[PDB]
């Protein structure tokens, strides 16, 4: 059928009727796979774990691992896939953790390509992309349309902002603001991803007004608070301010600089 | 020789030679030639055409799409020559019709786990891909090249023949034959001179290559001065000539 | 005790109470699987290689490989495993060479996460954690409690001391002192994994022994051979600081500054 008859199907697991599974896959216990989704050959999915509709996995990837983190104790953790997603060659996704949300979180029409790695309890949003042997370390928050460049390793906890860019083998240790560039071992924070704003159909006013936003967090002397009161009055103006000025707001572990 | 559990598409050509261990995929539009061992769990994708004594380890996958946007599902391709060592679960992609549609590596490479040869690469013969080395894609690797563990290469760079990367070096302009490299961002420190005893290059040659180094790097010369200064040596050495021909071609800059 | 009839075990291999080889690994020739050990599905186990008791080895994993250079050519080289060793997705570990060790050495309690690299003839301690894509070059020692951050890359014939550490894209050319902590690429020692020997229940006055010992080596313009001099008498009293002084007076390749 469309089920590899070489495929292990955990007779608790829920398939869609039009689900693809190649040969020597595992669907093991409480996985759930939606409608659409071809999984290749020599995938390992494990659960508890939902799968959403017109995904594509590719062999030899581990999804729904428990994370080898210490301290992780067995206890029942979710990971959530959403919709056309691409899984390449050798991705590991774990589930989450008690200690958090108990629950790794991935949305829809992401890249993640071959031996990307995604912590326990990291959150995706949609249209990101993750190049080859992107690490997230665990507790990574990755907003919609950012792009990872291939080996971009991110420590545990770092928020990665809304069309974002890492150069090839970036380190980051500090959060990412929204549009922001960073490149380097460690991150560095170079310039805004002005490209991918006109490839996602920015007007030319929000542009001009993320520009003088970056001057005023970046290249003013400001500090942090400062900066975030200076950003107030552009931020209620334009929602891609507003953007920027929360991904500042909300960073954790500071800003890459 | 081929392993009863192995996948075999009707559409694939075997020469008669050939092993395939248990549990691999031999996908549509794919040749093999004489003497290559496939090993367990490989995935071959096409079209794809591998050539003699060939060995691919497992959890490879070779002849995949590239993922890159610009791919949209046109039948681009991968030619691998003979005598080549493909280690654990290297990733080999085919072609874009944007560049010339192919994929190509020479002859006598060894390429260790978790390698990554990108859409429209071109290896050459002799080189060494150590672990989880990254060719983004376009970049063309002369023969007798040795990058070090994740050693990542920018898409069009060009690896000169001899030259050299250190562990972990990362790669944004062509590496001119012999030329040594390391760091992130890579940095020129010396020429491969173990490369060249390697090679039983006449410490003639070996003295003249030394000299050009110096001409290039350290005399303070510009690119078009020193390209001057080596039209002699080049004429007298073909060991000069690559060193200096690989700097010709180099239109995007050299790694400093 | 469950062996999967979809496994591949050669009749040469040894199979102790109570192990596990899930579905399409392959235990080869001259493997040896000592009591309880779980090796999971799509495993490659290589010989003349000897694993312990209660170890579990990940689906992907290649296990007892030779090393890839021709020029290291020569049998038999060995690979040892000792206890309670967690192997995680796609790890290699290569056997050692006739030209070195000929024994690649893993000891217990060892945790080795995804695509994670032992290269020939390294020697790995007790209780060491290796994190996601950390890769030993070859002839490399890592002693008790060291932690290698993600992708941390390590020279051949360098030694990790006890209880060092190194953050995530670590790339260490030079010996990696007892406690010491590097970062960045190249690699440089920031501090002392303080944090570290307090959770190994460390007294305090160890701990200070410890701050005056890094400092009398790194901070005070000695030479190594001052340095050694001066810590004799610490070393004498603390257990703790001839472990810090043996890791130094043993680097004749240099130390990490
Ligand atoms: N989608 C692709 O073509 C490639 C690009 N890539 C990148 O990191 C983006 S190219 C950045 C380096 C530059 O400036 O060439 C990449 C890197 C490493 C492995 C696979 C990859 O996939
Ligand atoms: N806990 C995990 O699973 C993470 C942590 N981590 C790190 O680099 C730092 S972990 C520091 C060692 C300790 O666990 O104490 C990491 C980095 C990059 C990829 C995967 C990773 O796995
Ligand atoms: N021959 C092998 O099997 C090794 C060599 N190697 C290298 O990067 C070349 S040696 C690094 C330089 C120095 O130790 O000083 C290497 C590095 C990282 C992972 C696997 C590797 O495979
Ligand atoms: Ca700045």
């Amino acid at each position: 059928s469309l089920i590899d008859p070489r495929a292990i199907i955990d007779p608790s697991a829920r398939l869609a009727a039009d689900v693809q599974v190649g040969p020597w896959s595992i669907v093991g216990a409480e996985v759930e796979i939606g409608e659409g989704t071809v999984i290749g050959p020599h995938v390992v999915l494990k659960g508890p774990t939902k799968i959403g509709k017109h995904n594509r996995i590719y062999q030899f990837s581990s999804v729904g691992e428990d994370t080898p983190d210490l301290k992780y104790k067995g206890e029942p953790t979710r990971l959530v896939i959403g919709d056309h997603n691409v899984i390449r060659e050798g991705v590991t996704i774990h589930r989450g953790t008690v200690q958090d949300r108990a629950e790794t979180t991935i949305g829809d029409h992401n890249l993640i390509m071959a031996y990307a790695h995604i912590g326990h309890d990291s959150v995706i949003g949609n249209h990101c992309i993750l190049v080859n042997n992107t690490a997230l370390a665990g507790h990574v928050h990755v907003d919609d349309w950012a792009i990872l460049s291939g080996y971009t390793l991110v420590h545990q906890y770092c928020r990665i902002g809304a069309h974002s860019f890492s150069g090839m083998g970036s380190a980051i240790g500090k959060d990412v603001p929204a549009y922001v560039t960073v490149f380097g071992n460690p991150a560095e924070a170079r310039s805004m991803n002005f490209e991918g704003m006109r490839r996602r159909g920015f007007s030319s006013e929000a542009i001009h007004a993320l520009r003088r936003a970056y001057k005023v967090v970046y290249r003013q002397g400001h500090t942090v608070e400062e900066a975030l009161a200076e950003l107030a009055e552009s931020a209620a103006q334009f929602p891609e301010v507003a953007v920027f000025r929360d991904s500042i707001q909300s960073a954790t572990r500071g800003i890459t600089r």
